[PDB]
């Protein structure tokens, strides 16, 4: 249907270490919700002071969690790594500022502009309740004060009962649409994941979801993410037998992002894997086998690792199967 957006009128405040439950207006079918931290970040300290590295600024906000009807999770990642993946799918250019490293002035203050978006498919919005976005803001920056607030900005789609009808119409239990594709997008974690120079275990991926790209991330505890402890990444089936599926050098996945999403690393610690470029398509495992596939790295130090998985489910997988 039509296309088109609005931003809402309403407006949440950024304090420090506060959940934030912001309601989603159900007015349509809704495509994506845009959210933007606007403001300032002063210094009323005596020396200027040197903002944070990244992922700075993007880790203002600790969590973003997008759901429904109570239980039902689109998204659960933190502001950093929901962050870093716009910084590639926008080819570097998305909002973010004040950059990393920049300086704030004694008595002085600069311009706050960071962005996050979330891709809701085509979600039916209209047929479910208590749409809910929440934010949990991060903390604030040593020697400054965050001046600002949450924009939010929805896309929406007018989708009639003629085009859903056209489509297939409703689902089995008449619940929503039968063409349905619901995002899934989580951030899991792996902590203390050893040196290694052969790739080691860090996480499965669990079924139940069809999996589109990974984000990782990792942290060393001196550098943060601007390090570059990765140097080898691995994507395992263990079930049966033992076969790699993915086997490259970060490097080499960094200059694959490069090509791909036409801007340099976010630093050398992060890097994207599209499974449709292992895969005929994207990784379905909406019935696979648990503890089947792996992803493993090798690490130049022991380090904390972030995977945000871009994944969607067709809550009427089966039917669809049909054809």
């Amino acid at each position: 249907g039509e296309i088109y957006t609005e931003t809402l009128q309403q407006t949440y405040a950024w304090t420090a270490g506060t959940n934030i439950p912001i309601k989603i207006p159900r007015n349509n079918f809704i495509r994506k919700i845009r959210v933007q931290l606007i403001g300032s970040i002063s210094n009323s300290g005596t020396a200027a002071v040197t903002l944070p590295s990244a992922p700075f600024p993007y880790n203002l906000v600790q969590t973003f969690n997008l759901s429904y009807e109570g239980s039902k999770t689109l998204y659960s990642v933190s502001g950093t790594g929901l962050g870093i993946l716009m910084y590639y799918t926008t080819k570097g250019q998305n909002p973010a500022y004040p950059a990393p490293g920049t300086s704030v002035p004694a008595s002085g203050s600069v311009n706050l502009n960071v962005m996050w978006e979330f891709d809701l498919a085509r979600f039916p919005a209209t047929m479910v309740q208590n749409i809910i976005l929440s934010i949990l803001t991060g903390q604030a920056p040593s020697g400054v004060s965050i001046n600002a607030s949450f924009y939010i900005t929805i896309t929406y789609e007018r989708v009639t009962a003629q085009e859903i009808l056209s489509e297939g119409g409703l689902g089995a239990d008449g619940e929503m649409p039968l063409a349905t594709v619901l995002p899934k997008v989580i951030e899991i974690p792996t902590f203390n994941v050893p040196a290694s120079s052969a790739p080691i275990h860090v996480a499965y991926l669990q079924p139940g979801q069809i999996y589109k790209r990974q984000l990782v991330y990792v942290i060393n505890s001196t550098s943060g993410i601007n390090n570059t402890d990765p140097t080898e990444y691995e994507l395992k089936i263990v079930r049966g037998v033992p076969t790699d599926k993915i086997k490259v050098s970060w490097a080499a996945l960094q200059a694959e992002n490069q090509a791909e999403y036409q801007v340099a690393p976010y630093s050398g610690a992060s890097a994207i894997i599209d499974f449709r470029k292992y895969f005929n398509g994207d990784l379905d495992l909406t019935h696979a086998p648990s503890d089947s596939i792996e992803y493993d790295l090798a690490l130049q130090n022991q380090d904390n690792v972030y995977s945000l998985y871009v994944s969607y489910v067709l809550p009427y997988y089966d039917q669809l199967a049909a054809l």
